[PDB]
């Protein structure tokens, strides 16, 4: 059950006038395209503090990988999911290498201990679903799951949550879908056509609830076993099986590139008005 919203004052939208005529605000089927001044985040966060909303983030760190956890994690103290109740979950092959970060009231941090980098990353699918599926359902009610080589640099907040969410990757989102990387080759199960494809979605963001999430990570997994089996391994590893999924289950939200952004590789074009999560060199 939801309760009122109290009173708010805030401008009235304009039916009239658009909020962003640069970019595709909404996709055929009716899931928004997160960008900046599409939403105003005050009736989002009434909305979603109303509900006591528990947000989980996972995150690897394996082998060298430990490196980049101290600055994501402060950087997610200071722009993720500010005011909410937020759980991360670092997997790890080095609990003795987590940094200790302190962290805000409302925030908890739990190392899990796990065991190619190809591999390292395909096997992520695995972990996320069939062995922390019930400490999840648990603990949280949305799950997002993201790389670790990264920094937040903006807000990035509930205005991302739905039931099942991808991230438009930054090298493709003005691609036609022919230039789409998505695997090819008809013998792997993550194969996409020449004449499919919405959208290419990154790896290295995507969410939704925990129901959600499972089913993505469960049906990526299954997938990718079903190629070992035949001895195929798709050419972008779990991007490309999250990509085979998303274009069969549409998300329920796209966000922008704004999300997971390369300054170092792609600059600062006009179209994105924040740069909210990006790659550490
Ligand atoms: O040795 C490794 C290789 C991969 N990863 C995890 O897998 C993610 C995806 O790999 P990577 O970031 O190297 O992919 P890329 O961003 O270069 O495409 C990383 O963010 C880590 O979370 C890791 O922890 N240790
Ligand atoms: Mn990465």
């Amino acid at each position: 059950f939801m309760v009122s919203l109290p009173r708010m004052v805030y401008p009235q939208p304009k039916v009239l006038t658009p909020c962003r005529k640069d970019v595709l605000v909404v996709t055929p089927w009716l899931a928004p395209i997160v960008w900046e001044g599409t939403f105003n985040i005050d009736i989002l966060n009434e909305q979603f503090r109303l509900q006591n909303t528990t947000i989980g983030l996972t995150v690897f760190a394996i082998k060298k990988y430990v490196a980049f956890l101290k600055l994501f994690l402060e950087t997610a103290e200071k722009h993720f999911m500010v005011g909410h109740r937020v759980h991360y979950y670092v997997f790890t092959d080095q609990p003795a290498a987590v940094p200790r970060v302190t962290l805000g009231t409302g925030r908890q941090l739990s190392v899990l201990e796990v065991r190619r980098w190809q591999d390292v990353s395909m096997r992520r699918m695995e972990m996320i679903s069939d062995f922390c599926e019930r400490r999840f359902l648990s603990e949280v009610d949305y799950l997002v799951c993201v790389d670790v080589d990264m920094e937040f640099r903006d807000h990035v907040g509930v205005e991302i949550l739905t039931p099942l969410f991808g991230t438009l990757h930054p090298s493709f989102y003005g691609s036609s879908r022919e230039a789409f990387t998505y695997e090819r080759r008809p013998q792997s199960q993550a194969y996409i056509p020449k004449d499919e494809g919405d959208f290419y979605y990154m790896g290295a963001f995507f969410g939704g609830s925990v129901q959600e999430v499972q089913r993505l990570t469960r049906a990526c997994h299954q997938a990718m076993m079903v190629d070992q089996a035949n001895g195929i391994e798709a050419v972008w590893h779990d991007e490309s099986h999250l990509n085979k999924y998303l274009l069969r289950h549409k998300p329920t939200k796209v966000l922008s590139p704004e999300y997971l952004w390369d300054q170092q590789l792609l600059g600062w074009p006009a179209v994105l008005r924040k740069l909210r999560f990006t790659a550490v060199p």
